[PDB]
């Protein structure tokens, strides 16, 4: 995958005027653009196909799926649906729920990122220690995507290290939640970005400082 | 209190379209006044399913969303689902503390109710959930959770739960029919089932509905 600029905006905003007008504002930095539920269960799923009318971005969904295989199947396909070019999935519930996500993106011409240790600080409970196994299973499985926390570079580090060089990484908590954009980049191949862009008073150029102070790593 | 749920019986509807999805809960309506919706009909019809059935039957709505999300983006998803009228919200434990916070926090604020999802009936379960299920369930407890979501499928692993939970928490239980796990022995020790593909599926859901609470009919409460 191919992000302009190594930088995925999280829109994580509720409402539809005030979304795409921030998208809008920042659109010359981006083309990948993470839609969560914050918006879609705002807006509705249409949200996705408007904005690839606008700005015609890829979207990821990031609907962190973690049901049996059975309903992780239906998610999945109703998402492809609206026009998603990939999903994000969590590992946590075993590898029967990954590959029931993993059979419909191939069907529908998409990819799946599998989540392996999340940002919080509650992530130290209990998948930190699976992180590592959840990732090699991710291995075992064909998945080639991977989402890892900008909090913990030293763990970011070492999801990198399972992966390998040929599997693309994203990595969210960059920003307000304290990671940073150029020690990320050590390890990920994308940023995402979410608060520090679209709650900052000028997303553009807050967008624009981000990228200016990764510049060299583009 | 607790809700109380009619037949002690949930129905799962997992249709993905409002006409079918609307006809089957119209067909089981006299037997299940609680409902659970997930995200492959809400995915596919909006969140204003919601509201639809609310309008349409007397029917209690459980979102199932196994909101799996950091503190600020569960509280989010929490207030969107509350201000569509979810009555309560499932949420996953294994990201840890402070996410479940931030959903009981919203329900607390919004006056609703979180369900925490303890282990999955899933044999993937097994990998990673399993092991940490007992500890996910005496966080919950500590927490103040007060509801619980546990597997039909594992019934020494639902017999666990209750002990952790204890009495007085409120416990349902998927798996039961298409998974293989059975209505009376289940609610020994969930407070009730949930059901979808045996009912939803069914040539007559009406009919289904009736045969399980057939079954368990010794085990309903005056
Ligand atoms: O471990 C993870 C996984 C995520 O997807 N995310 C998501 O990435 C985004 C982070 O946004 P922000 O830059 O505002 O912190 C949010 O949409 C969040 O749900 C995260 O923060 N941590
Ligand atoms: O551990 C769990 C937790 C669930 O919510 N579920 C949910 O319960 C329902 C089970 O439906 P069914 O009776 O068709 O197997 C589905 O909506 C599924 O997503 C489950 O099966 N296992
Ligand atoms: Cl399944
Ligand atoms: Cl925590
Ligand atoms: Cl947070
Ligand atoms: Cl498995
Ligand atoms: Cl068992
Ligand atoms: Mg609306
Ligand atoms: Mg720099």
């Amino acid at each position: 995958m191919d992000v302009m600029n190594r930088l995925i905006l999280a829109m994580d905003l509720m409402n539809r005027d005030d979304a795409l007008r921030v998208t809008g504002e920042v659109r010359e930095y981006i083309d990948t653009v993470k839609i969560g539920y914050p918006l879609v269960l705002s807006e509705g799923m249409d949200i996705i196909a408007e904005f690839r009318k606008r700005f015609g971005c890829r979207i990821i969904a990031d609907f962190k799926v973690a049901d049996i295989p059975e309903t992780n199947e239906k998610i999945c396909r109703a998402t492809f649906k609206a026009g998603a070019d990939a999903i994000i999935v969590h590992g946590f519930p075993g590898a029967d729920s990954v590959r029931a996500c993993l059979n419909v993106a191939e069907e529908m011409g998409r990819e799946v990122f599998l989540l392996t240790e999340m940002s919080n600080p509650g992530a130290e409970m209990f998948i930190q220690g699976a992180a590592d196994e959840i990732a090699r299973m991710g291995v075992d499985l064909g998945v080639k995507n991977y989402v890892g926390p900008s909090t913990r570079p030293e763990r970011l580090s070492r999801l990198r290290e399972i992966i390998g060089q040929d599997s693309f990484l994203i990595s969210p908590g960059v920003g307000a939640q304290g990671g940073d954009p150029g020690e990320t980049l050590r390890f990920a191949d994308a940023i995402i970005v979410g608060r520090s862009i679209y709650l900052a008073d000028n997303p553009a150029a807050a967008a624009a400082g981000i990228i200016e102070s990764i510049k060299d790593l583009l």
